[PDB]
């Protein structure tokens, strides 16, 4: 039997619960897959509002973990997971198996440079730069008996309003799109969305290949996905809650957490430089693991080709403190019921916990906040790393971790998402490592909650930094980084950020007893309820900054290079971002949009994006847990 919990807590999200699951609100798709946000005018990661990621896939099972946790019902639950498999991980139909077992371990991928401004794309192919070799997939094949990735792909057009289809038929729901291939400068206001699955049925002559690879012949039909490495881990971390919360019901979840544990066995080609070259001697080839920087970077991508079988995977050399998941480290390495597959899965696990927990604290201000990170690819060209930049295990710091417009790490938002799953690490185990960062970072944090005599509050919104780390020595330790400062460049409301700080000093404050985090995470928790609530379920009036580049911002197309978008928007130098997304003038809000750009004023939204709603109800039930009475 589950311990009591907080009854007014619990009917917070058991609300929160009915509204996002209410057909009338509209949160999910006719094939049950949650939106990013209910409504469409939407920009900011993903660039149109009914697209879905992978990101809403983990949020929508930690809902469902909780409502099994609360109702004894775990339907739900499974049925998250199912959709999942169905619609966001490939299937044999997308991944064919004829290409993928194709992969040569020892020649993952061919090596092409980044660059910092997407007119310096596309990148070309070079066979003659050294690419290090897989230890990982004969592990892969061997347990799980395919080729094919078990892992999801980030973003998806769920109601095909791209209308690319689903394998070239450009009628099919949902769709498999990607956007982000042009480098740092390469803002959502500047990609050219293209489909996964490019059978150069639209686009240009060649798809849209050759808008971002260039190689000596011809581009072939070739598929593609790229995986968001703290979703998959995010999926990891709510499915261990939903097998805890199951077993004290005498209920099971075992299905699910064989999916969970096997993607999170997959997960680990994330802990390896983009073309397996060692960490910290960049310019020479991996022989193994010698390539394996055991932290969660920005992804890891496969893709192969559609008439002709061959295929490729890479990793990533970029690594953001934002990503990393201490607690499904620990899941992955310590429990039984999630030991993975694979000969060395529990294990690699288990270094990574190491390696992460060490990742943050290099990484902690003088204040607390947490800075950026770090990529074993300068430049990501594998340069030299510049004067007296400080390094962590050989990689050299970064600011804003792959991109800069905006800067990954200015965002309040990284703060909490990955120090809540400290939190939860330290809540289950009392781990010393996970308590200094902590107890250091909520100072900080505590510090800049406030509170307004109207029932409102704000909370940090944008960051800025100046200096770096004190380059780290595992046997030294944390030298405090006085040179290494966070800096409040603004404060906001913003709903879903203010309900993940109120889950990570809930967790906190249940472990260490600081009052000062428990009452703080309840005013956040009982201010949003009181003075936010709407009958969708929380919301604020928001300014949306950035939305003059629907309008002004242009789009770079290569010299010579003509296309269509599938609705018939010309693709060609010059467009701006608007011209190759017409629909988005059918829009609801447009108009309004428009008429505030017209007067010269910044326009604002009131938005329900799933994630915060999930967020905020998650909260909710980790209070009335962990604080009963
Ligand atoms: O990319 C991180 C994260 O961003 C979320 O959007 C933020 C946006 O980055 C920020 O500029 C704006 O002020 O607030 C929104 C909402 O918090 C986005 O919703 C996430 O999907 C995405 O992972
Ligand atoms: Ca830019």
């Amino acid at each position: 039997a589950s311990s009591p919990a907080n009854k007014v807590y619990q009917d917070r999200f058991e609300s929160m619960y009915s509204k996002i699951k209410d057909p009338a609100n509209g949160y999910f798709s006719e094939q049950g897959i949650p939106y990013h946000s209910i409504e469409t005018l939407m920009v900011e990661a993903p660039d149109y509002g009914h697209v879905t990621t992978s990101e809403a896939m983990s949020y929508y099972m930690w809902l469902e973990a909780m409502h099994g946790r609360f109702s004894g019902d775990f339907t739900g639950f499974d049925k998250s997971w199912s959709v999942t498999e169905q619609y966001l991980i490939p299937t044999e139909k997308d991944q064919p198996n004829t290409s993928m077992s194709r992969y040569d371990a020892n020649k993952p991928a061919t090596y092409a440079p980044e660059f910092q401004d997407p007119s310096k794309y596309p990148s070309p192919l070079d066979t003659s730069q050294p690419v290090g070799r897989d230890p990982i997939n004969s592990q892969l094949t061997s347990a799980y008996g395919t080729s094919m990735l078990y892992g999801m792909h980030w973003i998806l057009d769920v109601d095909n309003w791209y209308g690319f289809g689903a394998r070239a038929d450009g009628t099919s729901k949902p769709s498999y799109i990607n956007t982000f291939q042009r480098g740092e400068q390469e803002s959502t206001w500047e990609t050219i969305p293209q489909p996964c699955w490019d059978e150069h049925k639209f686009g240009g002559q060649y798809g849209f290949l050759d808008l971002f690879t260039k190689d000596t012949g011809t581009p072939a039909k070739q598929f593609k996905y790229t995986n968001a490495p703290d979703a998959d881990a995010r999926a990891v971390q709510a499915t261990y809650w939903a097998d805890q919360w199951a077993k004290e019901q005498g209920k099971s979840v075992s299905t699910s957490v064989g999916k969970a544990t096997k993607m999170g066995d997959y997960l680990r080609y994330s802990f390896f430089d983009k073309y397996f070259r060692k960490i910290g001697q960049p310019s020479q080839a991996g022989t193994g693991y010698d390539a394996a920087h055991y932290l969660l970077s920005w992804y890891y991508a496969w893709g192969g080709g559609i008439d002709s079988t061959w295929s490729w995977i890479i990793g990533s050399s970029h690594n953001h403190f934002g990503y990393q998941n201490p607690f499904a480290a620990w899941v992955l390495s310590t429990d039984a019921n999630f030991k993975p597959k694979s000969s060395n899965g529990a294990s690699d696990w288990a270094k990574s916990l190491d390696r992460q927990l060490e990742f943050y604290q290099w990484l902690q201000s003088a204040e607390g906040a947490i800075a950026g990170g770090a990529t074993n690819s300068w430049n990501g060209r594998y340069e030299a790393v510049p004067s007296g930049t400080s390094t962590f295990y050989g990689m050299g710091y970064v600011e804003n971790p792959v991109y800069a417009d905006p800067g990954s790490n200015t965002w309040f938002g990284m703060q909490v998402w990955s120090m809540q799953r400290v939190a939860e690490l330290y809540y289950k185990t009392g781990d010393a490592r996970a308590k200094k960062l902590l107890d250091k970072w909520a100072k900080w944090i505590n510090g800049e909650i406030k509170f307004n005599a109207d029932g409102t509050f704000q909370i940090p919104s944008t960051i800025d930094w100046e200096g770096q780390p004190d380059t780290w020595n595992p046997t030294q330790g944390y030298t405090g980084n006085a040179n290494l400062h966070v800096k409040v460049v603004n404060y906001g409301t913003d709903l879903g950020c203010a309900s993940s700080l109120a889950n990570t000093l809930t967790y906190y404050a249940a472990k260490s007893g600081d009052e000062t985090s428990r009452q703080n995470a309840q005013k956040l928790l009982d201010a949003m309820w009181n003075n936010y609530s709407d009958s969708k379920g929380i919301s604020t009036v928001e300014q949306r900054g950035d939305y003059h580049r629907f309008l002004d911002q242009e789009v770079f197309v290569p010299a010579g290079w003509t296309g269509k978008m599938p609705n018939g928007d010309v693709i060609k130098s010059g467009v701006k971002f608007i011209d190759i997304r017409s629909k988005y003038k059918q829009d609801p809000e447009w108009q309004t949009m428009v008429a505030a750009l017209q007067a010269g004023q910044v326009p604002t939204q009131r938005l329900h994006r799933f994630w915060a709603q999930s967020e905020f109800a998650v909260a909710n039930g980790v209070y009335a847990i962990l604080f009963p009475d």
